[PDB]
């Protein structure tokens, strides 16, 4: 008898992420399976994934080149980060 | 017999992010799953995914360049931070 | 006997956010999932996704270019972030 | 006998989004999903994206140029972010 | 027997947002799904899609060139967000 109890009584003003999970019983494969439930992805990048069967097989001149440059800026308070009676402030003169 | 209480009794004035999940019993093959309930992708790129089958076969001359760059700003405050009784503020000048 | 309880007694001015998911029993294939509750692209690319069956298959001459640069700003405050009794504000002097 | 109980009694101003998912029982295949319930897209991009069975099979001479720039600003305040007793303002002098 | 109680007694003024699905039991090919109950898309492009079977098959010179640039502004308050005794403002001096 699976019996959960997650945050019965709550009194107050919290800040609360919550995630439960409850369970009972080709080239990529996944079955049965949760993912990012609670995922960041800022600056990701993925050149060439799961390109396919037989690429460049018989006869193949290829230049990759991958230039990742250039000003970039990322400012962030609380990430993921719940809060209660706090101050958060970005100030960018 | 799954039984599952989450945050039953709430008095006050909370700042929840609640994902619940109960569970009972080619290329990419996905089968029975569950993915990105709190997902944030800000600056995610991809080239080239899931081309097909047998490309570029007999013979290819490929360039592949990938420039990038240039000036970008993401600025962020509470981000999945959920916030009660707080200041959140992004100031700019 | 699945039984589920969230959120049950609620007294109060809370900011929820609320993902329950009860449960009980070619190129891409994608069966029976869930995907994006609660799900966030603020600056998403893709280029050459699931191009086909035998592309550029006998010979091909291929000049692949991404120039990604340019002023581009995102400001965002409390992305995914419920707040109660706050001051969220953006100022972009 | 699924029974599932979500904000039975609210009393008070609260500010919800709700989502209640209950179950019980080619080049790009999808069967029985749920997708995107709450989803944002702000700047998505997307380039060829399932261009078909045998493209530029014999010969084929492509220029691909993707060039994104400009100035673009994107000011957003309280993305999916449900709040009470607050104050959100987007100021931009 | 299934038995879903959401929001049964709702005693104030809320600002709720409420998605229940309840379930009971080429090339592109989609079958029996839900898609976007809540979603935005602020700035979605795509650029060939579904180009269909055999095209640019013999010969072909291409020259494909996407420009994306100029100034665009996107100033949003309250997206996906509801709110309750609050003050949402969006001043552009």
């Amino acid at each position: 008898p699976l019996m959960v109890k997650v945050l019965d009584a709550v009194r107050g003003s919290p800040a609360i992420n919550v995630a439960v999970h409850v369970f009972r019983k080709g080239l990529t494969t996944e079955e049965e399976f949760v993912e990012g439930i609670y995922k960041v992805e800022i600056d990701t990048k993925s050149y060439w994934k799961a390109l396919g069967s037989s690429p460049f097989h018989e006869h193949a001149e290829v230049v990759f080149t991958a230039n990742d440059s250039g000003p970039r800026r990322y400012t962030i308070a609380a990430l993921l980060s719940p809060y209660s009676y706090s101050t958060t402030a970005v100030v960018t003169n």
